[PDB]
């Protein structure tokens, strides 16, 4: 028995009183990004319900190709047209550095990867520049508002910031 | 006044009944790797408790850049070592091509976009191709464990896939 199993088992649970099929989009027309630590359960953090937002998680919360790109289909063809960004304090993005980290696996691997490790030091920073980094960005243009705030792991508690 | 309003207001009730910090690695050592759909409550689907798996969300649930990145940190950094992968049915993503998207976008703003949307027309499928993915991909290595399921957004039964 694995951890996969045990989940597995748990939805033995989950599927006895689910009830759907809810419709595709979105019914609070919302959509969050998040980051991928343990710590962070968006759902209760935010009492949002089954069928009204979408949850977009990520190593550091860090607005991506893949973020532009879930986003912008979110907005477009589900109509979503609110926007939530969440960093968080204790990330695990203020302990390693992109070279760093790239060095590492290049000794293991033989190569580096393409693509970019994306930290950042203070966590506070970057939900400035995440929200700069969809303020620029073409299209991701179709909401109303967008605002990003610092989870504190220690407290449950929502800290805006302001861009 | 908006939906970003309502959660925040969410937010206090969390944050009375909250019980943290918690350390940083996932304390059941495991990944899901997840859509952003709005029907799916991943933490109550797979019976999640705060603290225990790292949650990786996009559209459509594919293994981008940033889901490799996400994974390669999750499991060198905070030591995961099983992952678990999550299609669903009736996915966004079944609905479109990537060609026609790229189109719309361009009429829309003069711009095609330089990513690809990662449209797929077979869930089911898509899923050993996103397990292929990881397989053959160098820096998702340190897992033991590696299966994919679909989604039911129905019943809300996963439904194992192989390879
Ligand atoms: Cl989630
Ligand atoms: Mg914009
Ligand atoms: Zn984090
Ligand atoms: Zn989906």
């Amino acid at each position: 028995g694995t951890v996969t199993d045990d989940y597995l088992a748990n939805n033995v649970d989950y599927a006895s009183g689910f009830k759907g099929p809810l419709p595709m989009p979105p019914s609070k027309h919302i959509a969050i990004v998040a980051c991928m630590d343990a710590r962070l359960d968006v759902y209760r953090m935010l009492g949002i319900k089954e069928g009204e937002a979408h949850v977009i998680r990520n190593a550091g919360c860090v607005v991506t190709d893949d973020v532009i790109r879930s986003l912008a289909i979110s907005q477009r063809l589900l109509g979503t047209r609110e926007i939530i960004l969440l960093h968080h304090t204790d990330c695990g993005m203020l302990t390693f550095t992109d070279d760093d980290f790239k060095r590492a696996i290049q000794d293991e691997t033989g190569i580096r990867p393409t693509w970019s490790p994306e930290s950042y030091p203070d966590a506070v920073e970057d939900v400035r520049q995440s929200l700069r980094r969809i303020e620029v960005n073409p299209f991701v243009t179709k909401h109303t508002s967008l605002r990003g705030f610092v989870f504190d792991v220690a407290t449950g508690k929502l800290n805006e910031v302001t861009p």
